[PDB]
């Protein structure tokens, strides 16, 4: 897998963000997680935390997997990188996603993630709280 440059345009939600890439806007979704819905619980702070770790980047990279990079919405489906930190892995090791559609091909990620919610569950971090 490759990092690839991009640019922020706006935090969304908890998994989802608008950014400019190859220098058209987009929105992402992020790969292998679910953040909760800004109208339920943990909403609100998962898309706080994505919002301030996006916005305080001095660097946003989009880094694909193997599989589809589109959803059946037109949103990329990637992970995406704050400064080198992933942000997908980051709100899992919070407790602020779980680890979620996991689909065959685009699962690079999955051990990393899974070992992170592993540590945020055990901590009863957020949502395991
Ligand atoms: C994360 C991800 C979501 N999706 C689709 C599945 C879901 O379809 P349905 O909308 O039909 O439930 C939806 C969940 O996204 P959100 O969690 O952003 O709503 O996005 C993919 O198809 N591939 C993916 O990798
Ligand atoms: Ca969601």
């Amino acid at each position: 897998l490759h990092k690839e440059p991009a640019t922020l345009i706006k935090a969304i939600d908890g998994d989802t963000v608008k950014l400019m890439y190859k220098g058209q806007p987009m929105t992402f979704r992020l790969l292998l997680v679910d953040t909760p819905e800004f109208n339920e619980k943990y909403g609100p702070e998962a898309s706080a935390f994505t919002k301030k770790m996006t916005e305080n980047a001095k660097k946003i990279e989009v880094e694909f997997d193997k599989g589809q990079r589109t959803d059946k919405y037109g949103r990329g489906l990637a992970y995406i990188y704050a400064d080198g930190k992933m942000t997908n892995e980051a709100l899992v090791r919070q407790g602020l996603a779980k680890v979620a559609y996991v689909y065959k091909g685009n699962n690079t990620h999955e051990q990393l993630l899974r070992k992170a919610e592993a540590q945020a569950k055990k901590e009863k971090l957020n949502i395991w709280s």
